[PDB]
């Protein structure tokens, strides 16, 4: 007789596979777990959601599977199908939808009675997320397995392993992706939510970072190029009536490009994240950009003005070496025409050289709350790096 | 003889599954259930429905899974699979596609036949959703909980705890999403759609109010930050020609945006949200400031007009200190050709002073059709938060 | 002895669930059917689906499942699972994808063998759209209930109810939607693809209408902005240099709104919507309103013309009136060349007076192409309301 | 004895379903089989797959399914579940998703062994698609059925009907969408991936052609939009200095349309679509009219420039014809002034009236390579209707 | 007696399904597999997941289905449901989600016990992607098929064939797609995540490339056509004030195209692709155009400037050869007047040309920086191709 199937009819004669294996009821059936984590395949923010691709494992012990390799061949391992056999009822409480993986149609039991489950799962489970420094960010998710019917005198969770050798664990982890977990963190813990019900739970604290490299070519490089266009059209003379609609173009530019970059970030309620504040005082200086254009058109503008007062005209010139026959009666008529056409030539012209010397000294101040302001960028970058 | 699957073989050896279990058939078999809320995953508002994770158990009385605690070693409780008994046909009647919910597969039984059930249930929910008020609104959408085949003579549901106790369950829920629950509300109501059927259903109310906190950033910063671009804008002089192009960029820039937000509210033909009505008042004041800029420049241009009337020139005098040998005939003949030249300069200088003194008053009633309009935002905000 | 298993006990001992239940096999298996519609889930036209929520009933004669309610203590209903009896495969010619709706696992068996099956079923059904008048439509489209394999011989189907019932039933319906059923409208039908084959089925012309009160707000509420700016564009002066630069902006964004709004209508072959024929005759007159701009400015121009022909100078007289020494030889060349200079201004001069006068009347045209061509939205607005 | 499931106890007692049934095992099954279609629900170009819902039917001769009429009163159809009888595996091998059809739970049998099998199926199949005539397309996707594991000895395929008559079937399908079926053209063939297995195949050549009066519409009415107001933005005076503002802003209207169109078209390498080609052709002909204008106010323009050289001014010339005391020193320094003034205005009025010739007689080519470019079209477009 | 059925009673009586069949357990049972790759379906970049469809097939040695032909009419091949015997757990450690292939329900087995079976699988499975070289790129995705439980010692896994065979196979495989296959290439080897236990794998590393003939239309066509509007644009004189409106316009039409370029390559934090940091120094380049118009018209502007320097307007000459009765003193004061007015014309004449001969040369070094910089572009092509 060939001894691998006479095994199986031994075991798998009169077991009913409905019952708690134990022969006390008093004792619990400790399972014990771990998690391998193999991927991080997407972070849904907008959803709030987390899909991962764990390889998993269980052992509980069989008091109903035992046997002596004896009789057998010296046999000390066997495959039976899953669906012969009981195997408890171990989830997640924070699932999303899970009916992407598999089902394993093996488990191994032992001559002891140690029934071991291999079965990848993948979860897209509901985890919040923190979102507050958009590009440098660290997470923390839980993945709560738990037994969803069955108490503490039922179900007892522990773990496989040590628990330090399941935080550094990147035996196999595929990189290169947006992602990178730093430890996957367990923790036992007794759950009741009222009295006379105690629940096991074995929480698995998995963090990640991301890498950010990317995301400085696509929230970064525009905005700088954005400002490096806004430094040269200062250069402009304001007398063409053309600098104005260079500015609200800019800002036109501006404005289409933050609608681009808003739909990443979610609804979440506590607050905005820090980079999208930045991005409110990027706006704010082209205002100041944009208000200064239109300050020294209202001021230079050929309109037949009054004086220049002499008050600030003794100012602007401290600031210019800082920054920078009846016939005559007749005949006199045709002159007088001619000194009223070239003086409010010259009004306008004392008007002229005050709007090019507070032209300069103000693109000095805004090259300066520019250079001055991004040493706070790179700093802020360098630490957090 | 282990006790644990003696007692299984005792229950399950001439159970018949599909029988509704009891001895006098003219009595009910009254089901018990109550709801535990852990999330509010989605509301998606364009196709009005609602996904919701749902911590949910029932228990009913089997009068043919009972014993006495002795022949068994004083077992009290006890599991057996789901699928191997009775188990009643309650669900939801507004439900759009519920197929994300693992089964339990496992009960407890007690020594008296009562059968108890957990297991989560998530719920793809069509519920009709109220949004008048948007960013400040409360929702109550039902969830009826009933027997689809079985009349009030078969099956009766009730709650498993006092009401009050369903209404205040804070104890798990996910916070810091979107939507904050402020009570589930039950209530009992015997359904009948014609004569001869009565059926029974638990319709659990559940309200929901959404935190406002992010929609101030994302409707409200832009809209302000479109009229701080305006108030600046009549600061160009009206002479210059690049006014006009500057009111028209602006309104272009509005009404791109006003795209982008039109997205989220749904087709519901209750009418128009009220915070949508909003931004039209908020467009039509930008066509005041643009048909403010067209009657100036068509005031105010070198055009050759008439005179100013001294009928109002008056009425601008008023407001201006509340708001603000033949060689004679030969050579006779050049003069007049300069006298031509310099009044009708004078004439044009006579209507551009007029421009300026009504663009300075009509600036300070836009600027008070603005600040005094924004004291009614803010009170609307205060009251209603 | 319990009565209630001790029946079904008796009806499905010997009970063969694969065959039609009948004695004589000559004839058929009258089922009979309704429909109670709860909502209208959503329409997409782009695909031309319809998605439908519909409570569903079914009664048919089972010759084997008859008892007496005596020797079982007066039972005259009895609950059996569905997958334990014979049920025929009624099914719906016109589904997509039908997967969304969960399986009933009970029926009720009456003492004489009226087998009733209440199920819902949730229709990804494909119909013809018809979306010529877009706003105001009512749709038509069929829901054909039918045996599958099974011809005139084996199963025939009727009605539950009366006709006029199923006509006029809103007894559960879900309003304030974005849809509204007018009526359920049954018609048996038999057909038959060939010779020797002829099959039963049953129609349910279900038709529904759009609630159109949203899309006034989002079809006619930027169209009828996008010309007060376009009526307040011609009090622009045309000699500004800024008038064709207004116009052309406007058209810019004309054009990019009807992108927005060209996404909905699918591409369906019997024509064009009729409202999105309006939307180019809306477009055509901003281009006459275009055309006319770019007319006056060739006519005005600072360009050294000719003269203007007095055939048409008393043409635009007659419609002011309706719609408004050897010293002295050198010294005359001095004034000979202010001679040519302010007659060249007149010469402009008099083109300037002929370009307003066209500029006013033609503006009049435009009012009156805009005001009366107003009158004819509104009547065939209230009429189809 | 009731005589309809006496029969099916006389068939189905000792029948295996999991033998190919046969009595001389060398003889294979031939299947026979057709299609019905009833629609074409989506072609899917930038997926390259084609969802297609079909009417469908087989026959096989089952040699362990018979009987004689009588004994059985005279019985010469009945109805088993197709679950307890064999059935081939015969599928396509071009499906990418196939759950989208339910399973019909019956099948007849005849006396003589005939069963036959009707069912509904969906076919989201895998077809690569030609899209180089864009609106006026024929495509000729196949829909292989072929047995996957049996090979020729085991299961042969043939029709049911005669190949005439599945090319001109038409008796249901929906008309009024987007494609239109020719024919679908059934063709035999053996299948052989190696030496020792050959394997039966039944291609169904399905060509379907699409309704092109909607891309009409949407491909050629912007076009021919933006052509007339080209045709108008020529009759701008170039010395305005808003001739060359409009045409920069209609080629940017011009492109942000090409990207709205270019979505649909897939990235087959086989090259772009032809209608592609045009819309480059369409967009290089306003750079000629953008170049015409940047020519003109080159050679127009307030420079200060120098004379007009009469080697082409005599050339301007033919064409106009085609396409058209002291004191007298002192005050001989005034006029010498004004010698200069005028003289430099007509240096520029020399060139003033160049610009105009070459702006009408260029307008009148470019006139014509519109007007004679556009016949070509509507004689491609008669040809291919 | 019919003996296939007899066969199938001789083979399936006392056959236990759930034992791996082998007489000695110490020896494996060595499956052997191999691929048929049909078509890559889809190659989603921003998720790193590839979807492909495979003809693949198994055998292995199954010991308890062995027979002689005698006896059975020299039967030497036979048809088994896949359901009723034992069949390996191999499935692919790289999945995502696989329910999208229908389960093949039969199998072949020999007279020596040779399972074979046969059966097409999609793979939506997650593979890494290097994105570098963007248009001409090759993938290596693995494939890993393994068994999921069982070790070295219960099942191991070789190839059906050859490894040469299986690298250059194209006997079915659907071209004219977007993607083309190099090669299969199988490697076995033995993985083990700790002590005590290894597992068999068999690696299919697919590499395939993509036709990159579509990606010139819409990458290339329009970068290509942006620059030619920018050559062209250099013919505007600098006095219009129309040319700075008309390159920051160009700039707004180039920054809108590179926003739909960007949501292609995904955010895999390895850097940027090399054709993405192409199209920064394409934009840069428009900035040394828009830099270079701001320089002229800030240096040739109606500003009443001082007198250009002779240091550089001798800088200018050599360049320009390279690159192109009291009556007397009252009508003195007449004369002075008009002094001062052509003196400062000829100021602003004298800046006048210098910016044109530093227009054209300018002009020729930008047209060498483009010209010579596209020989740099065909060059990489060419090599590449
Ligand atoms: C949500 O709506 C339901 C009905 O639409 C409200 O239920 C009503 O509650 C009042 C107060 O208890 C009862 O008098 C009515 O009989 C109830 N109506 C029905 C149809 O049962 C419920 O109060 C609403 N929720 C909130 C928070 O107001
Ligand atoms: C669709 O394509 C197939 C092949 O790609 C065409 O089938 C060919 O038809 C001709 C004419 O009957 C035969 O001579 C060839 O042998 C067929 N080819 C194959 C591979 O069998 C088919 O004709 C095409 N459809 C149309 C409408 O032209
Ligand atoms: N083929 C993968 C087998 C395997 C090896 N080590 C594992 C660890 C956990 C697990 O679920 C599975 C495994
Ligand atoms: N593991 C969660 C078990 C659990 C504890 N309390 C519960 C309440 C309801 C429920 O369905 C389930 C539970
Ligand atoms: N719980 C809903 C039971 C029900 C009451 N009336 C009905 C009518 C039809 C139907 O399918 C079902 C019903
Ligand atoms: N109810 C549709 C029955 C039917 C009638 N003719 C058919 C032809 C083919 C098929 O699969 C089915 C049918
Ligand atoms: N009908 C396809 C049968 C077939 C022929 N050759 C094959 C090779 C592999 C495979 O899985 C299947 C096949």
């Amino acid at each position: 007789q060939p001894a691998l199937l006479r095994l199986s009819d031994h075991l798998l004669a009169n077991y009913k596979k409905g019952v708690r294996p134990v022969r006390d009821w008093r004792k619990p059936t400790t399972v014990s777990i771990d998690v391998i984590m193999y991927a991080i395949l997407n972070v849904d923010e907008k959803n709030q959601v987390l899909t991962t691709y764990i390889w998993y494992r269980q052992y509980w012990t069989d008091e109903f599977l035992q046997w002596t390799p004896e009789d057998f061949d010296n046999v000390t391992k066997l495959s039976i199908p899953t669906d012969s056999i009981w195997v408890p009822d171990i989830l997640i409480n924070e699932f999303v939808d899970v009916g992407k993986s598999p089902n394993i149609p093996y488990v191994y039991v032992h001559h002891r009675g140690e029934v071991q489950n291999y079965k990848p799962l993948q979860l897209v489970t509901a985890c919040s997320l923190d979102i507050y420094n958009f590009p440098f960010d660290v997470q923390n998710c839980s993945l709560t397995f738990t037994s969803w019917l069955h108490t503490i005198q039922d179900i007892n969770i522990t773990l496989w392993r040590s628990p330090e050798e399941v935080r550094s664990d990147k035996s196999i982890f595929i990189n290169q992706g947006e992602w990178e977990l730093l430890e996957v963190f367990p923790q036992f813990k007794e759950f009741s939510i009222d009295i006379s019900n105690s629940y096991a739970e074995m929480k698995f604290y998995v963090i990640i970072r991301r890498r950010p490299l990317f995301y400085a070519v696509s929230l970064l490089l525009p905005s700088i190029f954005l400002m490096v266009v806004d430094i040269v059209g200062f250069c402009l003379p304001p007398d063409s009536g053309e600098r104005v609609s260079f500015k609200i173009t800019l800002l036109l530019g501006y404005s289409v490009f933050l609608i681009i970059v808003s739909d990443t970030l979610p609804a979440t309620a506590i607050g905005t994240p820090l980079i999208g504040v930045y991005f409110v005082v990027c706006m704010a200086l082209l205002v100041i950009s944009l208000a200064e254009t239109i300050f020294i058109v209202r001021l230079v503008h050929k309109q037949d003005l009054q004086r220049p007062v002499p008050d600030w005209l003794r100012h602007l010139v401290l600031d210019r070496i800082a920054w920078i026959r009846g016939l005559l009666q007749e005949l006199s008529s045709i002159r007088h025409f001619l000194e009223k056409r070239d003086e409010m030539r010259e009004v306008a012209r004392d008007w002229l050289r005050v709007g090019y010397v507070l032209d300069r000294l103000l693109f000095r101040i805004y090259l300066l709350a520019v250079l001055a302001y991004s040493i706070t960028l790179v700093t802020l970058w360098s630490i957090w790096h």
